[PDB]
């Protein structure tokens, strides 16, 4: 999986796409270089 960490916040992060599904009891949402990041605590 495509790792990103926004602090203590553990997640995903998704290749230029701005759909960042949040029912994936996703918590912060930052911008990493290759895409959208978005870190629940997985």
């Amino acid at each position: 999986g495509t790792a990103c960490s926004c602090g203590n916040s553990k997640g995903i992060y998704w290749f230029y796409r701005p759909s960042c599904p949040t029912d994936r009891g996703y918590t912060g949402s930052c911008r990493y270089f290759l895409g959208t990041c978005c870190t629940p605590a997985d």
